[PDB]
């Protein structure tokens, strides 16, 4: 049967699924490793022991235990993001969307998802693969991983509590991609990850970490780069807040091993509960369990990883959106709301800056404030807001993305960059917040082709044109067709910088995405900080 | 007699001096101080003690003796600014242009010559005050003052060489236009001082000092304020300048009075010749002997002053041009030289830069590199020559005029900003020099209405109305007429910061003149200096 797969795990079963008039296969909710519980939360993850029988596989999985947004009740644009199953700690399994009939060798995509490293579902409507299994003939993997401080508590120095254990998940889960994808018709030699935020950032990581890099071919970032100043912290920084967070349930803090003790009896709620508590600083887009610097899964710091070119080698397709701040100015800084316009104050503008650097002494507050102040306009509150979302934006995605994809380029063997500046007509979110970060993903996985959803003729357009690049990188390494009669997407290299926008409009090719806010939060910035 | 005038001095004898069809009389080479020669040599200036007879005052008198340009030998550019009589330590005294027939009671306007401190004279041809006697009907004075370091050699604590005595120099000639211009037809009770550069600087330190401030009514200050970062030192930098000189000059440096006993014994083109040895940096902009904070001529440091409101409070005119800076890197920095367009390196740039702010560090240099490189556009010639040209400018001309605007006008009587941008047709410097510092001069004197100098129709129109501005200022405290059609030449105010452009095209008002590129140099730069 076309839904019968024997795989070197054991047997599975899987169903057929309508899509865009037509059908494909869908294993949904197999397991790549043994359940995290009891003495084994914050544990590395174990494989999955092979089975008897047959797996049944038409269902999505659970849900990693996460903390839940209520903002919003009711709303679809908050609640799109959401778990929709039941929350578990048993929750490492994948899903695949493999067309049909099953093909021999095809391209393999596997998506990593975005969610700050404290959130995040493979369940999503709008991370559902089948469109784009269907319309590009790939296999669409799409695993889970541990969030939170299940999947990134950090006590280094011990075995019980390491750190990563999060990134280890994703890590098992493309190493059961390679063992077992060709039963499902999927090439093990054609695997592109690919993710979102937290997720574009993951794929960076197994770019960088040796243990890693075998298991996969290529690799597509959005809006997420490994050396985000969010996502990642130091071994000391782990522990302290691996310490704090048994403080702040009445933990015995005299050893690792008393302190993980306690930890473990808790419910998980009781965790998610106190979890932002742990953060040093008053601020905006940092999250409090996230990779940790260890040493192993990363045997250096970030820098000297890309500096030396101790990264695998291949090539990349990356960008960003446009409005990546405004998202976490709405829910994290005075003065932002969903229902007006948000102009803000000069006080709400400092304050904001304030929130948005939160490492930064007075001297380096007043070098960011400079540079994105209009004096001759200092009071427009427009301005002052649109300045603060490009703050949050510059600093935490674009610039230091920006600055991975210089550093990689060095040594890779082929970059495309692209900047994504569509607002989708059917945003529910106002407008102040222009292109949202994660508005991309929904034209990557070809929603626009289903009239229910209300996109427009052009919108479903530039979907397929983005599922398309998508897909002919993943199988190429290049996202253009050898002899198209269309423009073409330039390689980004060294000396011209060169970049795409992705848009409704005829492509356009620019060079040098915000050089001039990039070299202040990559070179000015930082050697400011380090003489003060 | 017409050009007879008794003054308490004793009696002059003027001549008569045809200007655009007509006549005036002209008393030039009056003394208003004794002849500081031999020991009188860096001492205050003393009163010219009366004399009996006619003094006959139908030529003019000695320049000051002063560094002269000799890069350019006949070039018309640089000449023009050069002594054009012999040079002597015998040179206080002044020049006056007078109405005929002489009047009663007349707006008077007194001259002070820029040149760094290090130069000047009130006898060049773009100084002739006949013009501007003749058509605005106001009597026209010039002084002169010591230069270089017979005027500002300062060694405080002593009484031989003081410190400040060319502005002392400046300051007896206004006494005595305070106690004499009465009998020319002045009225002393109506005298503004205007200056350019370091005559501009010199206008606001007597606007300042205690000293100076009741010998005149009202100021106009034209690319210069008395705060320039060039336009004084501590009174520890003074005397180690005067020091340095003397060991250049193989002097006894063990006491005052050795030093400036050897200082005297020295023919005046001896210190000279080694004037430029003891500037402490490898630097542009800056000029060896200039006034010092000594607490008598300025009781406190220049900004505690201007901030507690210790300084005359009355009316000032005052601006800038738009290139101030291309004459000092044409002179001074490499890559800018007269005969070619001067398209800049990078690395011409980056000296270019530490040449501009001495006292910087690394991290200084960084900020304002960054400030002005187009990043998008980091190679072009053009721009960084013209970004180098805004460089010297802002930080040594704009924005210290600027921060003196703002600081004066919270206490002053009435403030009018131009900004001057017209590049006279007839320019000789080359036009990568753009609207030079120094070339609003001949508009003010009115050298236009000369049709043999060869302006054009809408520049004689254009000094003609900059003429009437200046002596319609001079006379009411406002450059506008009561009544007049004409478009009206608003106030500077502290909350509106308005400005007009001052060139052939109707005249516009704007706002907060550069005041992106003053907040750097006038808040942000200054505190990250501080801070490291
Ligand atoms: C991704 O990686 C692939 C393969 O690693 C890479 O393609 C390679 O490009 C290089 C060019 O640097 C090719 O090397 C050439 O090989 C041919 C014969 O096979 C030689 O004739 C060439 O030498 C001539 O030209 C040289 C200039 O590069 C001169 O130095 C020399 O004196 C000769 O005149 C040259 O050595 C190589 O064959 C391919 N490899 C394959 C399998 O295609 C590709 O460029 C990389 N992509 C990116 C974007 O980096
Ligand atoms: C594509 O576009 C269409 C057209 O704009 C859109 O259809 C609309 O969907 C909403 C459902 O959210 C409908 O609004 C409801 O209408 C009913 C019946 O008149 C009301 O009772 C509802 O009110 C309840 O819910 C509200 C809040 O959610 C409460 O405020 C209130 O107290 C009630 O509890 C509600 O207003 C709207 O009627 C339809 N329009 C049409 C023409 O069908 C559709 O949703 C879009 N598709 C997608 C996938 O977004
Ligand atoms: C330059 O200086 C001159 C003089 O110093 C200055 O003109 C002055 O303006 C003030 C306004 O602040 C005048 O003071 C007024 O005097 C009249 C009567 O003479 C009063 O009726 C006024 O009081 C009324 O209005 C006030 C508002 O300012 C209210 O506070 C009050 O309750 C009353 O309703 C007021 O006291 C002053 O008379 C003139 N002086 C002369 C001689 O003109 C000028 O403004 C200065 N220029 C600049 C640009 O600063
Ligand atoms: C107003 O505009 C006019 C027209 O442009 C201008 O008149 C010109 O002045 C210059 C004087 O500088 C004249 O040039 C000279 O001409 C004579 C005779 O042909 C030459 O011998 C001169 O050459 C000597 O000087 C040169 C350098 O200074 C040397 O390079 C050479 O070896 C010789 O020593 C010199 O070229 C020009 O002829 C006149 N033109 C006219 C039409 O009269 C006038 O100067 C402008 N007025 C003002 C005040 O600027
Ligand atoms: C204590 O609770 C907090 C604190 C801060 C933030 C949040 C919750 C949420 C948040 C920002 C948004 C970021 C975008 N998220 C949607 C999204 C998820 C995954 C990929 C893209 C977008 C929703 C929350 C925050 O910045
Ligand atoms: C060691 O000799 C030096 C060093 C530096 C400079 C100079 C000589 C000259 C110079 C700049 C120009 C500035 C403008 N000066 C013309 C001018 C004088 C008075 C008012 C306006 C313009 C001529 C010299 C300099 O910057
Ligand atoms: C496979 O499972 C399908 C749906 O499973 C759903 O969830 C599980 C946990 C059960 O509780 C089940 O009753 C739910 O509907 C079934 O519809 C399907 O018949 C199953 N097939 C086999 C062979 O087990
Ligand atoms: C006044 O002076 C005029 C010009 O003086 C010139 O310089 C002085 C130092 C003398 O050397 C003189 O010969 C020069 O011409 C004379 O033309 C004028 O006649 C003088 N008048 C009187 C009354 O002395």
């Amino acid at each position: 049967s076309e839904l019968l797969v024997n795989t070197k795990s054991g047997k599975v079963m899987g169903t057929r699924v309508p899509v865009l008039s037509s059908h494909i296969s869908a294993f949904l909710g197999i397991p790549f490793a043994e359940p995290p519980v009891g003495n084994m939360r914050f544990r590395r993850p174990e494989p999955k022991k092979p089975w008897s029988g047959v797996w049944n596989a038409s269902t999505y999985p659970n849900n990693c235990q996460q903390y839940v947004d209520e903002q919003f009740p009711g709303f679809s644009g908050s609640e799109m993001w959401n778990p929709n199953r039941e929350m578990s700690e048993d929750c490492l399994y994948l899903n695949i969307w493999v067309p049909s009939p099953r093909p021999k060798s095809t391209t393999v995509m596997v998506w990593i998802y975005g969610g700050g490293f404290y959130s995040g579902s493979s369940t999503l409507d709008v991370y559902n693969g089948k469109y784009l299994a269907y319309t590009e003939e790939v296999v669409l993997v799409s695993l889970s991983y541990r969030v939170g401080a299940f999947g990134f508590l950090a006590l280094h120095g011990s075995q019980e509590a390491p750190g990563n254990v999060g990134l280890l998940d994703q890590r098992m889960a493309l190493q059961w991609v390679h063992d077992n994808i060709q039963f499902f018709g999927g090439d093990p030699k054609t695997v592109t990850i690919f993710g979102e935020s937290a997720g574009g950032a993951s794929v960076g990581m197994h770019i960088l970490s040796p243990g890693s890099r075998d298991l996969f071919r290529r690799a597509i970032l959005q809006s997420g780069s490994p050396n985000c100043p969010w996502a990642s912290v130091s071994v000391a920084e782990g522990r302290r807040r691996a310490v704090e967070l048994g403080r702040n349930l009445n933990c015995n803090l005299n050893s690792d091993e008393e302190l993980i003790h306690c930890l473990r009896e808790k419910k998980p709620q009781e965790l998610i509960d106190v979890e932002w508590n742990v953060l040093p600083f008053d601020s905006i887009f940092r999250f409090s369990f996230v990779p940790v610097i260890d040493g192993e899964f990363f045997p250096t710091s970030l820098e000297s990883m890309l500096n030396s070119g101790n990264f695998k080698k291949t090539q990349i397709l990356l960008g960003v959106n446009k409005d990546e701040g405004s998202f976490f100015l709405l829910y994290g800084a005075p003065g932002f709301s969903k229902d007006s316009e948000s102009k803000i104050s000069r006080e709400d503008f400092m304050s904001g800056v304030k929130l948005s650097v939160p490492h930064a002494n007075d001297l380096g507050l007043d070098a960011v404030t400079l540079q994105y102040t209009d004096w001759m306009d200092d009071n427009n509150g427009i301005k002052n807001r649109d300045g603060l979302d490009d703050i949050v934006g510059d600093h935490n995605v674009i610039c230091p993305l920006m600055h991975f994809v210089n550093k990689y380029t060095k040594f890779g063997n082929g970059t495309y960059l692209y900047f994504f500046n569509h607002r989708a007509s059917n945003l529910v979110w106002p407008e102040w917040m222009g292109v949202i970060h994660g508005y991309e993903i929904e034209f990557v996985f070809g929603l626009p082709l289903v009239k229910e959803l209300n996109y427009t003729a052009e919108e479903e357009a530039l979907s397929r044109r983005i599922m398309h690049y998508w897909a002919t990188f993943a199988k190429t390494g290049n996202p253009n067709e050898p002899h198209s009669q269309e423009s073409k997407w330039p390689l980004f290299t060294t000396k011209e910088q060169k970049f795409i926008d992705l848009n409704t409009e005829p492509m356009k090719v620019h060079q040098r995405l915000r050089v001039q806010m990039c070299v202040f939060w990559n070179q000015f910035l930082p050697k400011l900080l380090n003489a003060t």
